[PDB]
């Protein structure tokens, strides 16, 4: 519990250790052809400190739920990093010399095939975020005595998302996470916009409510001073560093960003930098107190069925909050996180069942992202977070690279469509479906009424991957019996008959005025069948297709989106090419405008009459 | 023009001036059944101020490029916005009572189909940014006389966009950009985090490098002294307000963000707050100094064809670079932005030969989307922003509401899809199709080789709406002669015969995929059609088809993105339906990994060698 003050021998063991970790950034960039060994090189002993003085984790176990997390938030100083982990003997040093082979996992820059990263990084910005996540959790959720250390570079800070993190850390008084600042002067292109103006580093940091050193970066002695106290505020450890530190004629100088050494100066260089290490001899690292609980990873169900009833109107946003309290009373995994929105995506209504497991995040979706995805690391917790979906768009970047992290989280999306009406496009989710379909990873879920809505949040829970809910403001009819079977992937024929003329696909507020156009054209004898997809992707291809032959091929898609990306396009790129099938697409032409809902459906062409007119044409 | 110091009586029309605009904004949102009355309420004295005392602007010219520019960054209080436009003269009153309507332009939020609004709002936290552009704008190019006012929530600077637009003012020195921070301690759904802690809303500005001056927001007088002060820096007034001021029995309290007052109890809290009014009087505007230049709007032609050779080899984003150069010398509005990464996109050759036009904006990609959006304002100047195509999905909000102001800027994209290589997936655009092909005002450019991305360029340049061009690392050859026309819409044919068995469709690295792939089956006495699309969106539906019809109705797409909302998508949806036409697809499946270019697109399927086996695959299934 003690800090261990370091004599003299640890001190240049711990500058040794500095030294190889910058002789091995060189060799592997120099190996590869690419790379940033002047990244590196400024974190050397900071990477040195944390790694052998400071931080407390099994070496041979990475992921270790009781080790202390380190986060690479500048991930282009992947080489660095892995260059640690050889030096604490989880990997062969060997290895690193196939940096960024297509032969060897020790890529561009660290990703969770990695055991020793939980987060990729490489869009900078994110990775204090991801480490808010981990530490919100250590602290609240796990209650366990791990630290969490970010590592993030000067340019990176002009990223307005770590400002998110710096205020969540304040906020939430993580007082077990500790960020460090590789201050050393220079971006890509250019010194980055401070410079070396320490204080007003320190001052920006202090006024965000962090407790802020100032250290001479290249110090072994004063890192360890530093990282050796803890505070009961987030710390941050501003660190004056040189960009290509120990790189003599490199060492501070501009145009040599992401640049490797090429093979004749790298050998002369490491020549100069190994004349510099006192001994071979390696230091040991030291394992964490085993105080993380025990985590079970088996599938949560809802307690009961859904006790909706067929004929009552709900909106599919509030079947979302009240499902997701549902879900959280049978597993205390189950957490919500928020953008200061709870009140209209309903959320609110776990944050009042469940108020320890409800994360405010306020008007800060990158981070809200970010946060989420620290917690799923591990399998620690089960994130469901929830904004407007329009305003997913602002952490598209997050979720992104939640894909490539290989992340467990679930995003509800609400106020999607026209349908919302009177705030107007600024809050219209028109887009999501392209955005969420192009996540790789990725489920989509379009719930059509309040018992569908519950069955995906239940599915979503149990899928891996990115699972995005597509949520909505109209109150809607319930359609489906609370004991209709769902899943991923399979859609539902809602309205059939024999002699159907045309297959229509809606979702959401366009399920409704497709059955509702069904009824208008009854009375002129033309049948249509109607299908709800229930999922956008995967989409359930075989009941499409299978609906389409029972209606003279004739697919037509409506939808509350944009043309692209979305539904029709979909259903299009599933069937093109399939003898006797022809695709109709309605959807949103253009940004929309303020009006009543039923209006703005009319106005873009994707209500009930709309729906009509259109199977007419068609049937003509 | 030095600081008028207002009488008491000026004082009182103000304190007057606010409270109409208190009952205008309960009449309108009573009227409509939503809106935001309380936020609109918290601004009133700051509202008046600015408009009846601070700002100089035509009142029947609201767009007229000599005013100072207001940015409601809150857009939420629209219905304030609009009840000064009517005060002003501009709008009529009755007007304001159709807030929210079908038949009306007085929409939820504001847009530009507003005289008086630049850009739409409604997407906190980007109302700072547009205006920081305005300011760069008003005092680097303009060099006008033109003042830029912002006011932004308090819940609002949670987002980080607002902080990378604080520390772009300071960078820049922009003396001519006021924020007005509305710190009325509540959000939508619980209080703001800081709340009324005025002191630490000053430590952080002033640790961002701004002039921090903390006023009671609802005191016409300090509002209109700390605004008649100029400043070296950029100045933010944090103004402590109440929420909902002035409406008994709601001020300051929770529950009611985006809540209209019911018609009864509007017409109560309306009489009290007419009680407070001395004079139905109104103040006038007072017009600006116009020294703001003359702006050319012609079309824009690049000084010359372009200098390549068929068969040269250049990578696109280079060539983007050389483009961007050339055309500033055709057209003193063209500017160029970038986010730390001018040496990777090319932009540093514009810096070099244009560095008065090239704005530096640091590792900020949602600021920069912000800035070009608002130098684009009143038509002012072309903006080209560039970074890694990857890293405009840390913008998409900003681009998204940039369709929504209507704005014409231009983004170009590097580094796309796998061919990148060994810095792997974190730094490969592979959704960037699917994202701008969802901006409903998007172009989106494809260019293959040099020539057409200086050709994809200069269209840009002439093209309204958001422009994007998707540049490549690899080093591909010329393949157009330097006069080879381009259009948008319009895709080209570069290998054909008549017996040709597919069409393949490629683009950039995969569109020389598939010539190497002919050449290959070339061998075989298998002869394919290769189309370069040159426009993704809008797509040359008519050549698709008439190709697909010279070849057996076969199309084949490749292309280095996901599966999803990308080029093969876009020609399934333009082609389902149409009798005989067949489509298969090559992309990306999945979250890619590091190693050399060459063995990426072959690990990913979208290679020479994957097009070669698709293509016989096609063939033998027949
Ligand atoms: C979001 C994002 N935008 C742009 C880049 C491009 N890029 C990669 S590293 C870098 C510069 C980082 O500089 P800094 O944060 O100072 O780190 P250093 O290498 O100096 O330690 C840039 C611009 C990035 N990877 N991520
Ligand atoms: C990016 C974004 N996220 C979420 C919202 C949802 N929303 C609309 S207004 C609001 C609260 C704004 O509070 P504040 O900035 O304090 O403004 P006030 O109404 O108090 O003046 C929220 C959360 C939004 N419009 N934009
Ligand atoms: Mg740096
Ligand atoms: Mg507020
Ligand atoms: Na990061
Ligand atoms: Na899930």
């Amino acid at each position: 519990e003690s800090y261990h003050k370091p004599d003299q021998q640890k001190l240049q063991a711990l500058k040794d250790t500095a030294n190889r970790l910058r002789i091995s950034s060189i060799q592997a960039t120099t190996a590869a052809g690419s790379g940033h060994p002047t990244s590196c090189c400024s974190a050397a002993e900071i990477m040195a400190v944390l790694f052998f003085h400071t931080m407390r984790y099994k070496s041979q176990d990475p992921r270790n739920p009781h080790n202390d997390r380190f986060v690479l938030s500048k991930g282009h100083a992947a080489p660095i990093l892995y260059a640690v982990w050889a030096e604490a003997g989880f990997l062969a040093e060997a290895e690193l010399l196939n940096l960024r082979k297509i032969s060897s996992d020790l890529d561009g820059h660290p990703v969770p095939k990695q055991a020793f990263t939980d987060v990729a990084t490489g869009s900078l910005g994110q990775g204090l975020g991801a480490a808010c996540g981990m530490a919100y959790t250590g602290k609240y959720f796990d209650k366990a005595s791990y630290r969490v250390y970010c590592l993030l570079g000067d340019g990176e800070l002009s990223e307005g998302s770590v400002w998110e993190a710096m205020a969540f850390a304040s906020i939430y008084k993580l007082d077990n996470l500790v960020a460090i600042l590789d201050i050393n002067r220079l971006g890509q292109s250019d010194p980055a916009p401070l410079q070396h103006q320490m204080d007003i580093y320190q001052k920006r940091c202090e006024a965000f409510g962090w407790h802020a050193i100032i250290v001479d970066g290249h110090s072994v002695e004063e890192l360890c001073k530093a990282f050796g106290q803890a505070k009961h505020q987030p710390t941050a450890i501003i660190a004056k560093t040189f960009k290509g530190r120990g790189i003599t004629g490199v060492e501070d100088k501009e145009s040599w960003h992401g640049k490797p050494l090429p093979k004749n100066m790298a050998e002369q260089i490491i020549q100069e930098i190994y004349s510099q290490i006192q001994s071979k001899k390696k230091i040991l690292a030291t394992p964490p107190q085993e105080d993380a609980p025990s985590v079970d990873i088996a599938n949560i169900r809802m307690p009961s069925l859904p006790s909706y009833k067929v004929g009552d109107k709900i909106a599919t946003r509030k079947a979302y909050g009240q499902a997701l309290a549902k879900l959280g009373h049978a597993s205390d995994r189950i957490i919500a996180l928020d953008g200061d929105t709870k009140n209209s995506t309903f959320s609110e209504i776990f944050k009042k069942e469940h108020p320890d497991r409800f994360i405010e995040c306020y008007i800060a979706e990158q981070n809200m992202v970010s946060i989420a995805v620290g917690c799923a690391t591990r399998n620690r917790e089960v994130p469901f977070c929830s904004t407007f979906a329009a305003f997913f768009t602002r952490a598209f970047d997050q979720i992104r690279m939640a894909a490539i992290s290989e992340s467990n989280i679930n995003l509800c999306g609400s106020h999607c469509g026209v349908s919302i009406g009177e705030d107007g496009p600024s809050q219209m989710a028109l887009e999501d479906l392209a955005m969420f379909r192009s996540v790789p990873t990725s489920t989509v879920f379009y719930p059509s009424d309040g018992v569908a809505t519950e069955k995906a949040v239940e599915l979503a829970a149990n899928t891996k991957g990115i699972c995005f809910i597509r949520t909505s403001r109209p109150e809607n009819a319930i359609i489906y019996n609370n004991n209709e079977d769902f899943q991923v992937g399979q859609a539902k024929v809602v309205l059939k008959s024999k002699d159907d003329q045309v297959t229509v696909i809606g979702a959401g507020v366009t399920l409704h005025e497709a059955l509702a156009a069904a009824e208008l054209l009854k009375k002129e004898k033309i049948n249509i069948r109607v299908l709800d997809p229930f999922t956008i992707k995967p989409l359930d291809r075989k009941l499409i297709l299978d609906s389409a032959r029972a209606t003279k091929g004739r697919i037509l898609t409506v939808e509350d989106h944009y043309y692209e990306g979305g539904i029709g396009e979909a259903v299009s790129s599933a069937v093109v090419g399939e003898p006797g099938i022809t695709v109709t697409h309605l959807a949103v032409n253009r940004v929309p405008r303020s009006g009543k809902p039923a209006e703005l459906l009319k106005m873009f062409g994707i209500d009930r009459d709309a729906i009509a007119q259109a199977v007419r044409g068609l049937i003509t």
